[PDB]
């Protein structure tokens, strides 16, 4: 799970992106 990918993904939706192990999650 890369962190600056992973919040990307959840800065579009418009939350903050953590990355548990390899999976990428919004909160």
């Amino acid at each position: 799970c890369n962190l600056a990918r992973c919040q990307l993904s959840c800065k579009s939706l418009g939350l903050k992106g953590g990355c548990q192990g390899s999976f990428c999650t919004c909160g």
